[PDB]
């Protein structure tokens, strides 16, 4: 399941700033024996990857989002909230969009 | 009964600071057999799952509200009230309104 | 359970003097078989790491506090009540305020 | 019944000079088998407590209280009285202030 | 593999300011032999010719650009986002937008 | 790994005096075998080169900062302090706040 | 390799008071074979031009800056830190920003 | 699954001339026996039913439509095409815009 | 591979006179052995479909259309010209534009 | 090579009637080895795919024309003016005028 994620990188008034495109391999997984517990999450190595890419931004301090019908940049974090932001899918396209943690 | 719950965080002049839309199983229920009296309360494990997806706040510490026929945010804590929340969901989705336990 | 601990040396009017950023392992442990009884407490092996990375105070002469709910300073020196203190913890950041043991 | 005391120590002009956030297990009991006639009180629990955490009091030398519905503080030192003074609950933060006993 | 690369050097309102159209070897390599581990990388060996013809830019302050089928300017700053960049050259004219690294 | 530190000096109200802008070298290291124990530590050859910079000030009486999320100069003086000093590094530059060490 | 130098003298709120535009000769060197160790350096022979031409200033009571990507002047005193002071020079021009040294 | 069909009845312009509101139970089913084949469909019990409402229009001479996500009054007259028109329900609101059969 | 088609119906000057909104499923396909060569043509189907919903019109008196970047109605009757047509899919709507076969 | 080719067929005044959209592997070729003396031409077998497209032309009465720099009709029917044809690419789209051969 070849993925590919749009992350767009909101600014002040929540216009893009930085949009960077890469790919992502969600329902695939590597090899079919125990190296460890299992891995780390979906949702974990999505983060680890978005700001492996993103200099302006370093891990543990940005928010991932994702829009639903309703327009609302709904917020995700977890692993099995990840697989709800994903049924919106349009093409192949998962845009999501980040947003930095700032003091309030 | 499969029931998607959206929570609205709510922020300054209320308006929604982060949004989450999870899912929730009130009306279904464990294995049909006692190994305690009876689980938690459906209002019980609805805060103890919005608690657990929030990274912003912290168990015991926010009011889950709701918007009735008026516009009001009625608040409800507990599961005899819950129910009567519940009777204003529009196609499967609840929507919550959480806001924070501040100083008075 | 990597936490980090940011510590907070507070002044003359509660404003920050020096603010020191480690790490704390506290749900890790060492090996497991005793070379001894227990170690030292949870709180005893953060207490011991706070006055060895500050210069200017000496170990055994500090009370270190946490923020709670109503932003009172309440201190902290028992380990079953540092348990109490790090339900606080917002993302990892565990913000300690140390303050020193004068006269009276 | 899991009940937070959050436990103020007044100072010069009855300003908080240490707070130390411990919990409380008054309506919780031992065993259904009489090892004594019944325990100490739930009361006398409580200051043994509070007298154990704190390293600036000793015990038998400490008045606890607390605020009623008038601003006042009330003090409390039977067991017959603490169940009035946990009428004042408010979420399950029960506030103690506790008080020196000095000369005169 | 001749690839030609037409440098917008965008301005104020992302207006051009000077374009500089020189040509790129990426998939051509030199000698089959290594005199190191393998050279630099072919964005590491784009960004820094780009930064050796424009006289009005120093190398380490701009950030390289393309426009995706949304007509957005998608950045690049690796080596295997550069692949996916040059999926959208047109004849052999494969378009980068360069924007300086300001204040915030 | 070719590293700028940028050092400001601060002034009276933590406005910036002197800044200087030198090049470093941590995760690079001399010759693969032991002419000494180790060398000096990454932090110790830090604070050896921000003091034969700057004529304003001499060794062992400066204490170096950063700035983390929360915009507060974090002091560092140790090398394993110093690791997390430098997961701030925004492009290449790895802004120090230099500030004196006087009365008290 | 010739190189231009316009030298500002700064005033009272950083406003330019004298400006004088020579030309130098950093990577020129004379003779190949020694009359000397190594002539001055290139940073010193800079410092004894810009004291030559200004009638306003002496030798050894001026500190020679730049600006960089900030916008900050950054100061430079040492032959090591002129080539990184150079690395800003736009078309041919080498500004520099003279400060006067003054009491405190 | 109760469903309210709020039946827009359009006239010259597309303007609406007559609304009507009814409930309408298409996933609800009657006695699970056979009394028939299958009732008549989901679709055929809809328009039986809009035909059934409005007295300005027979039945076999009405177009009912919706709205899609363009704005356009996209036509319905199967029943494995209205599973595909009421994917579109707002809250429980289904609204249908009817035409009448004209001549060409 | 689900995959929504809007078929436009065109009627005088180009435009729009019934809209049908229907699913394929070009790249999905039946059993994996041959009950035949290779069933119809995934063209074959599309036109088999749009003429079974459509009561206008009959099957082989229509051309299907699509709007490539131009903005032209470029028509399509072959099955390896369907996937050129296909790589104009926006979201997953596939909106086909379709005209009769009149005089000349 | 991949080469897009948008086959318009004009009508009465000059306007398009017909747009097909085929792609074109002029410049790829078969096996490398003669089991004929050099297959048919570039434009032969351009001219072939055109006619097996359209059902409304037969082959060899059609002539294939391009619009050059001054918007004229430029016919091609040779393969050594195909070449020249084929220098008004623009993207990868090569688009071609089909005319029909009337009586004069």
């Amino acid at each position: 399941a070849s993925l590919t994620v749009k992350a767009y990188l909101l600014g002040k008034e929540d216009a893009a700033r930085e949009i960077r495109r890469f790919s992502f391999c969600c329902s695939p997984e590597p090899e079919a024996e125990a190296e460890a517990a299992a891995g780390p999450g979906p949702c974990e190595r999505l983060l680890s990857r978005v700001a492996a890419l993103f200099p302006a931004l370093r891990p543990g301090g940005f928010q991932a989002h994702y829009r639903d019908e309703d327009g609302d940049l709904v917020a995700f974090s977890s692993d099995e909230e990840l697989t709800m932001a994903m049924s919106y899918v349009k093409d192949d396209i998962f845009r999501i969009y980040i947003k930095e943690k700032k003091e309030c």
